[PDB]
């Protein structure tokens, strides 16, 4: 498949490739939700919703493989690293839970309302669902594993936040000899605007290709 | 030794630390190398190379290990990977040698003068100095094993560019629970400078510190 991109067209075998969806929890995408209740502007992610959603079919139907990515830990965080990790000190969910302890143990918890993928979005039967403890899928898991183990070189990226997760693991995938490709209209940033645009540009400049949703169905269609 | 940073300071023991130089070379510094010839502004770098040298100074005095990298290939780029990888195809430095034949050779070329460091910034006995193939120094290198040997945690990160070879490793490093802090005024960006605020933003949001030159040697004096 030709698929239309910045800085230029690529080619991509779907048989060989997979869909990314990164962290589209309500954490990440809904109102109430972490990064909302940290001082984040989540207001506008009804559109990346269903616009994954409109890729997960297309990519689906052409035959790559969809893996859902979910950040988080267990309800004590013993798995998000104590005083000793940067990760203690730097997420913004744990700082937000120390400074509410009300919140302490929901944000990003396995089997709260805050880990859940948002409603729109239901992993299929086939599909890999992967937790991560990390914002870069490609630390502490078995995903370049996974996508090895199938003959995988080319990722096509959705989801949040573009600026963190998604591009930590498309760079890093770059660094393990991935070809990245990000749908630029199925992500949001967290941050201020210039985080989306400087986050695509980063991408499109040195480690990889924009492309959206539309491109890519159509790209798949035959 | 408290340092005064953004979000918050942060504590470190100097001498379990490392101050590293990210390719402080001809291509990404200095008039006529490779960001130059590709196109991007460093026109304002003169400013950072001095402050690196008094960052330098010191690190060096307060017993933190100086780490130098390097960034390039060979001269004949079998180093940079073929068509298979993916920085094949997004290496601005291949692409503007593709552009210009002139250039073939010459650009991030082990024993070119684009490769050298400047002029102004010697690495002294006691330092180590690291080639890196790609943009982030925790891939393909032995950095994270040098820095472990030592017992290090504590990174401080000064070079060019912020947004690439500096922010991808600090992200890495990160993910390989190091503390980070980027000294905001011995960097300079690749592109635009909202790329450099976004750097400054995404790593104190979520990967790590920042703080600046003179508040780092103040920090150190004692």
């Amino acid at each position: 498949t030709t698929l239309t991109a910045r800085p230029e067209a690529i080619t991509f075998d779907p048989q060989q490739s997979a869909l990314i969806v990164v962290d589209m929890q309500n954490a990440y995408a809904t109102p109430g939700g972490y990064l909302d209740l940290a001082g984040f502007d989540v207001s506008t992610t009804r559109p990346v919703i269903a616009n994954i959603q409109t890729a997960v079919t297309a990519a689906r139907a052409a035959g790559m493989l969809i893996i859902w990515f979910q950040n988080g830990w267990d309800e004590q965080y013993v798995e998000a690293g104590g005083p000793g990790s940067p990760n203690f000190h730097k997420s913004n969910a744990l700082k937000t839970m120390r400074k509410q302890p009300q919140l302490q143990g929901k944000l990003l918890a396995k089997g709260s309302w805050d880990y859940q993928l948002v409603d729109e979005l239901v992993p299929q039967p086939g599909d890999i669902v992967l937790p991560k403890p990390r914002y870069s899928g490609f630390f502490n898991t078995p995903l370049d594993s996974i996508l090895r183990s199938r003959g995988i070189r080319h990722l096509v990226f959705t989801g949040i936040a573009t600026n963190v997760c998604v591009e930590s693991t498309l760079r890093d995938g770059f660094f393990l000899e991935y070809f990245g490709v990000v749908l630029e209209d199925a992500t949001h940033q967290a941050g201020p605007k210039f985080a989306q645009k400087a986050a695509l540009f980063n991408i499109e400049t040195f480690f990889g290709w924009v492309s959206d949703v539309e491109t890519f169905c159509d790209a798949l269609s035959p």
